[PDB]
């Protein structure tokens, strides 16, 4: 069942940009052209193509994200990607994934909660000290995402301050970046030498303990990088956007305290509605494949919009309303298939604690600026730049 070729559309001015927490109207106009379109603009140029496909309907995004038969996420050049699990295809992906799995179980996460609760409490103390107009993004969301990652890797408490600073620097000139990189790499080598010598219980220690000489230091450093890139800004973005979204839909705040089951639904509904990883790694076709009446040719790239897929009426009724009371559905906020977020259980747990502790301590939380004044970061993961609040 083949249709006319999807029409070439010029990339809209506000392609991938938002209006408050939502996709900018330009993205809905593009979606109105069909589940699969072809776009020409900055995206295709950046990928060295005349055009790129954009899958933005729910069914097609779920299908492509999970299809590792017809698509690869390997960069087309390599050593700079060693251990970057999201860019591996099976069988290599499978090996790295199995090394990570054991450290992300709910059992391991629960044991981590006291330290996470304590981090959240400390950052809210600072928010409270700052008083009215305090930047919730910079004082609470950002450091919670950064320090939670530090805890997961097992970064010494006294090194975290500097480590988070490094995390944000490489995130000033190529020469300065080369220096930050050299320093970060030196730090990781010393950290790994210590773990190889006497493995502790952290994520790195557990992998050294379980695989030892079956995993290289290059892979371990790449895995560290993958977790930092995959978990710091995403958590920070969910906290910031989640706060904005709950403040704009206050009736949802009480559901957070209704029951453990309802609180988990609020967190999953926020991930669906917000989808901070709006567009994951582009999928490069390695075999021709027919999808929804279009022929995607080997060599073509397909951008998958998780954000627009999760706003599809095909997924749920009134998808543009934040409503944790809707029947749970299989959204693609954490992805789908072999690359499904390895950190999903941890994110769900940290986000529930972050939001609940925040409203227990500042029940009268209120945005301190007009919603239209809030600015948003331009990066691989969507995230508010500053979120001034009062209470
Ligand atoms: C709510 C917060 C988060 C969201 C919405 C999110 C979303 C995603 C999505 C969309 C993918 C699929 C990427 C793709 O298919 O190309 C993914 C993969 C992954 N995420 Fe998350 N993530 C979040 C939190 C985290 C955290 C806390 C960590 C780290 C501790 C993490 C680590 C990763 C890694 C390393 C992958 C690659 C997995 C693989 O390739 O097998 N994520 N995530």
């Amino acid at each position: 069942d083949i249709d006319q070729v999807a029409p070439l559309l010029r990339e809209p001015a506000n392609f991938q940009l938002r209006t408050n927490c939502d996709p900018h109207e330009d993205n809905f106009g593009l979606r109105a052209h069909g589940p699969l379109v072809r776009i020409v603009g900055e995206s295709s140029t950046q990928l060295g193509r005349d055009f790129v496909w954009q899958a933005h309907g729910y069914e097609v995004v779920r299908r492509i994200l999970g299809d590792h038969e017809h698509f690869t996420t390997r960069p087309q050049f390599e050593a700079q990607f060693v251990g970057q699990i999201s860019t591996y295809d099976p069988p290599e992906h499978t090996r790295l994934r199995k090394m990570l799995t054991p450290e992300f179980t709910v059992r391991r996460i629960r044991r981590m909660e006291p330290a996470i609760q304590s981090l959240i409490d400390d950052r809210l103390d600072l928010l409270e000290a700052e008083g009215p107009s305090a930047d919730l993004q910079g004082l609470f969301a950002d450091p919670v995402g950064a320090h939670a990652l530090c805890e997961l890797l097992g970064i010494p408490r006294d090194d975290q301050r500097e480590f988070v600073r490094r995390i944000r620097r490489n995130a000033r000139g190529l020469k300065a970046r080369a220096a930050d990189s050299a320093a970060f790499n030196r730090y990781l080598d010393n950290l790994l030498a210590r773990q190889r010598a006497d493995p502790d219980d952290g994520l790195l220690g557990m992998i050294v303990r379980d695989h030892g000489d079956n995993v290289t230091d290059e892979e371990l450093k790449g895995l560290c990088t993958a977790l930092i890139l995959g978990g710091v800004e995403t958590v920070a973005g969910m906290i910031g956007f989640g706060v904005l979204a709950l403040l704009d839909n206050p009736g949802q705040i009480e559901l957070l305290f209704e029951s453990p089951e309802k609180a988990e639904r609020v967190v999953n509904e926020l991930v669906r509605y917000l989808s901070p990883v709006q567009a994951p790694n582009p999928r490069l076709a390695i075999k021709d494949v027919v999808i929804d009446g279009q022929l995607i040719k080997a060599g073509d790239y397909v951008l998958c919009s998780i954000l627009m897929a999760n706003r599809d009426e095909a997924l749920t009724p009134d998808p543009d309303v934040l409503d944790a009371n809707r029947a749970a559905v299989s959204d693609v906020g954490f992805g789908h298939g072999i690359h499904y977020c390895v950190g999903a259980a941890l994110a769900r747990s940290m986000l529930r604690m972050a939001y609940q502790t925040l409203w227990r301590r500042f029940p009268g939380l209120r945005l301190a600026v007009p919603i239209e004044e809030v600015k948003y970061r331009s990066a691989f993961v969507d995230c508010p730049d500053q979120v001034p609040v009062t209470w």
